[PDB]
């Protein structure tokens, strides 16, 4: 009711009532509905854009007011806003219009109880559509310019530079956007925030500085780490030379089982899908590092079992080599393909095999006479292991089959080898494969951005590795963006677009040419 | 193959599958076949006085040709090697079954398509 | 601002200016915009097909003009003429625009460097 608001503010109605109830502030978000608690974000989150309007006008309201939560009236559009197929794009226009009224960057800045500014609070929620309008942001009119985020220092026809700004997104700060958009766990959206104009160049501009020498590094290190942890154990006693490389092995073990010991430590995964989403190789680099030192710890004893352990630790190094296929698209796209294959198709197909193998496995078995006194072989169902195994090599094609068995009743003991050939044969592993080609399809329109996601997290962890010195690898030097002493670290972007041809009158450069 | 359509859409249909897939899966499939290769080995008592083809994964040449013959469904399975950890022995050869005959195998054709 | 240089070409601007500037001929695609280097191919390049007649129809304008790549007017909507997904056709209408006025094959038949 615009017209009835309008009446009863001019009668001396509080435009700064906060409705801090129970309701207005819910746990959840089908009790309730949360948007701020204040009359100026209640009409924002509303679409009600006249009333917006009315209320900035009058005086006594006040703009950057903070609820209970801390939350400014950009923190409550960034909580309501949502997808584009739900809200209109309606939140965004809102944002935008109250920003620009409040003409200031104290309303940007301002950080809730949780120590988030608005622009890291879509990252932390997973705000797409605010955060890209955020990131890319143009403010064509004159009067008030620095709160943009992007900047066209020049323009020449359809070839221009922009310059994004990086305050605030960069792996400088303690607490960024780009830090919050990769290793977040809330939100199932990451890999379609990093495809936004300045985080997924800032990615590619420090991957190509030190991340993609470390990630060689590494690998060059892992593989060496293992060829000579498979050399001594294959070439082991059933010396003075080459003891350097056997201590080498227990000291990357240890530097292995410290770094994955804390990773994990920090990382804190609760949900059983963020295990396989992000520690998967934190945990098998892990697993593989402490087997390598249980060996050693039997070893020095006399426990015979430290082959075992280092059995394991061969094998399982060797499987950690696919963590490396990503840094190339081709095989980190077929790496990410493989997870989702596993997951969706091979463990769903392993266990109805393994009901049908063991459940046929003890049917076979049971009707099996006692071997003769003179031949103690007479049947290979022996037993339940025998039966499983035989049946085992029968799915992969291995062995010959000998229906001949000590069987009393040999057409039943065929009619459950039939059955079970065209249960795992014919149904099961075939319907494996066209199960995948629909997963296929259904993945390789975003194994890319997956790939990057996967990628991106590599590249914080290599940055954090670097110690206080070293960080001359930063984005270009400050920027006269405003002449009221505005310098800010900017990404350089040039883009080509024969589109628009608009006239270039919101440049900072009059000169095209890059000095 | 070219100047037949039929024959010649057949012969670019290779050159794009070998690069994009079968070239890839090599590259996977070997690291697991000499993972596994030497892990199996290493496991492997030496064959008594008696008989000297106790195990048929004696060195790494021989159990990656085993391993090899297991990927394309030749030969016998036999389970019963001179191996000190024949429940461990037996959990590599399933892992490996497992990661090249169901899951490389079997994406090949579907990544193919 | 064709109303700008409507006035400009009156007052006695050089028509046949060439910007031989490093800008204008860059090495990659990202530090420069190369479009002729003349003010005719800059409006044909730019999607102006009113300067262009304005220039075309001007006596001093020298059609067949070249640049330090050799390049006529020709030569650069082509390397400026991208996909239609990118551009909307508009080099396509500039180059039938621009061969008709001139009405001869000399423009068509020229070699670049
Ligand atoms: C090879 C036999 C393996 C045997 C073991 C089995 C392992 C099997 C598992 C996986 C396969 C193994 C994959 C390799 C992993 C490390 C390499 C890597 O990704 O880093 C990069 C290092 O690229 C360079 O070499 C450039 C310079 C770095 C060297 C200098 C180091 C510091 C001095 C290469 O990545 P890229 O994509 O070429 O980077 C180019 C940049 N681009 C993306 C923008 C184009
Ligand atoms: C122009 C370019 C300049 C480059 C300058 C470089 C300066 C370097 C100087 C100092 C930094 C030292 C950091 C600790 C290094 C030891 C830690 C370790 O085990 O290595 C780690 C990496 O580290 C490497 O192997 C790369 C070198 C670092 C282990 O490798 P990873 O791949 O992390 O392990 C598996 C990945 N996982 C976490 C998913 C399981
Ligand atoms: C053979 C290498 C030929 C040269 C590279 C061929 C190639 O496409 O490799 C691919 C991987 O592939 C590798 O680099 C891994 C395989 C090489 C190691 C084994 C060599 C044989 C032993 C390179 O992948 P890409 O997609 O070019 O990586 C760049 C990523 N980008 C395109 C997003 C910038
Ligand atoms: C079971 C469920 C597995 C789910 C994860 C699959 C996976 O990550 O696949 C990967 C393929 O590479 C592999 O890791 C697949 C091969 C695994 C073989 C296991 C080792 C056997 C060796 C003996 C074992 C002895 C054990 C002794 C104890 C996919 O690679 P990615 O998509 O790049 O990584 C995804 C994970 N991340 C997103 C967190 C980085
Ligand atoms: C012999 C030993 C063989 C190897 C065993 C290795 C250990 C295995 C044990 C545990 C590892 C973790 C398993 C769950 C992983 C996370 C969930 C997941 O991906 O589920 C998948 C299904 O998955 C199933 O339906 C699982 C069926 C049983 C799995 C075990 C098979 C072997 C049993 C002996 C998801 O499938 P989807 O189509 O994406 O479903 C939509 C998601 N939704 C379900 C949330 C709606
Ligand atoms: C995924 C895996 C997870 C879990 C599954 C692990 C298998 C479960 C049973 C363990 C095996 C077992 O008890 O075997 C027994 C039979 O026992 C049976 O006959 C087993 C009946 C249960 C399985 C029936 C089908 C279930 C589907 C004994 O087997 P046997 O071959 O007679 O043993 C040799 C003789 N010996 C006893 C002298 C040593
Ligand atoms: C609910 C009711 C349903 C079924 C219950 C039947 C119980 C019968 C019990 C005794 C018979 C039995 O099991 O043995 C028989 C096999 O038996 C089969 O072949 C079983 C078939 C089961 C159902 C098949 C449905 C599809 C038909 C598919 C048709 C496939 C071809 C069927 C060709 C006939 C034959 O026995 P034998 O081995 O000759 O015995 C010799 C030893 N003795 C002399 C010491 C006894
Ligand atoms: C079939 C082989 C069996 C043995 C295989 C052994 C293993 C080797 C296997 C290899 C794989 C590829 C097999 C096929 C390639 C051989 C055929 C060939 O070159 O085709 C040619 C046949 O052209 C003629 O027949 C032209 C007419 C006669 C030519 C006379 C030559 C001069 C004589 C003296 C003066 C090309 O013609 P086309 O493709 O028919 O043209 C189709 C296009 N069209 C329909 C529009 C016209
Ligand atoms: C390895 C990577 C191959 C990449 C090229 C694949 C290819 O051309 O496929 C072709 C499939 O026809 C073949 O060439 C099939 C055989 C490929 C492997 C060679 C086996 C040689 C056997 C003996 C080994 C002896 C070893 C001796 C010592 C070295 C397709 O060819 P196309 O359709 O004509 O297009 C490609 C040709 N082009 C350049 C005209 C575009
Ligand atoms: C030793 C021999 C290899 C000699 C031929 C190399 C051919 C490389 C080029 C190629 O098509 O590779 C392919 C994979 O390729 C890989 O990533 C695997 C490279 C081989 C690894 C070793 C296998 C044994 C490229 O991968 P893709 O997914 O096709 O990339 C998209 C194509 N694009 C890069 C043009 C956008
Ligand atoms: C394709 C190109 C790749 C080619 C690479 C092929 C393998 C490389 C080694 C050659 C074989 C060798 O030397 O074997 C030796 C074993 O001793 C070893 O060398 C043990 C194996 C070392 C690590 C390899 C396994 C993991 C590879 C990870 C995979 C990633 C790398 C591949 C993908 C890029 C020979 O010893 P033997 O078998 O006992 O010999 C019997 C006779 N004799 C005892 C009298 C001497
Ligand atoms: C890691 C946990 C096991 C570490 C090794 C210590 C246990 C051990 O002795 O080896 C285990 C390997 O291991 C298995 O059989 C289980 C498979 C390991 C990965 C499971 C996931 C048990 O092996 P085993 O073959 O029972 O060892 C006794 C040998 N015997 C059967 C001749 C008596
Ligand atoms: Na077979």
């Amino acid at each position: 009711q615009g017209d009835i608001a309008a009446l009863l503010i001019a009668a001396g109605a509080d435009v700064n009532a906060h409705a801090k109830g129970a309701f207005f502030n819910p746990k959840y978000q089908h009790e309730g509905f949360y948007f701020g608690e204040t009359p100026l974000a209640l009409a924002a989150c509303t679409n009600q854009p006249e009333i917006v309007q009315l209320l900035m006008e009058h005086e006594q309201t006040d703009i950057t007011s903070r609820d209970s939560r801390g939350n400014n009236i950009l923190h409550a559009l960034v909580t309501v806003a949502e997808d584009f197929k739900t809200q209109n794009d309606f939140v965004k226009r809102m944002y935008d219009m109250i920003l620009l009224r409040s003409g200031n960057w104290e309303l940007e800045t301002t950080r809730n109880n949780d120590g988030l500014t608005p622009l890291q609070l879509a990252a932390k929620m997973g705000k797409a559509e605010i955060l890209k309008y955020i990131l890319s942001r143009e403010i064509k009119e004159k009067r008030l310019r620095s709160l943009s985020r992007k900047f066209t220092d020049w323009a020449y026809g359809p070839v221009s530079s922009s310059l994004y700004d990086l305050t605030n997104v960069d792996t400088t700060t303690d607490n960024s956007v780009l830090e919050i958009t990769v290793y977040n766990t809330n939100i199932d959206n990451r890999h379609e925030m990093l495809t936004l104009e300045p985080l997924h160049t800032l990615l590619h501009m420090k991957w190509k500085k030190f991340a993609k020498h470390m990630f060689f590094l590494s690998f060059c290190f892992y593989f060496f780490y293992n060829i000579t942890l498979t050399l001594v154990s294959y070439y082991r006693p059933r010396g003075w030379l080459q003891l350097l490389g056997r201590m080498f092995v227990l000291i990357w073990a240890m530097c292995i089982s410290v770094k994955e010991g804390i990773a994990i430590f920090l990382l804190r995964p609760s949900d059983l899908q963020s295990i396989l989403s992000d520690a998967w190789f934190h945990f098998v680099f892990f697993i593989q590092a402490v087997l390598v030192i249980l060996s050693v710890f039997l070893y020095l004893f006399a426990y015979k079992e430290y082959l075992a352990c280092l059995v394991l630790a061969m094998a399982l190094g060797w499987a950690n080599m696919l963590y490396y296929t990503r840094g190339f698209q081709s095989m980190g796209m077929y790496s990410v393909m493989i997870q989702k294959v596993i997951l969706h198709d091979v463990l769903k197909f392993l266990f109805v095999y393994i009901v049908f193998l063991l459940g046929f496995g003890v049917a076979l078995a049971s009707l099996i006479e006692k071997c003769p006194k003179d031949n103690k072989d007479c049947s290979s169902y022996g037993s339940f292991s025998d039966a499983v195994l035989e049946l085992f090599k029968l799915t992969i094609g291995l062995g010959d089959l000998n229906i001949q068995q000590n069987s009393k009743y040999p057409i039943l003991f065929l009619f459950l080898l039939i059955t079970y050939v065209i249960l795992t044969f014919v149904l099961l592993l075939n319907m494996l494969i066209a199960l995948m080609g629909e997963t296929v399809e259904n993945v390789s329109k975003e194994s890319e951005r997956i790939w990057r996601l996967q990628r991106a997290r590599t590249i914080l962890e290599f940055e954090k590795m670097l110690p206080e010195w070293l960080r001359s690898r930063f984005r270009m030097g400050e920027l006269c963006k405003v002449a009221e002493d505005d310098f800010r670290l900017c990404l350089r972007i040039n883009e080509v677009k024969w589109t628009e041809w608009k006239t270039h009158v919101s440049f900072l450069n009059e000169d095209p040419g890059p000095v």
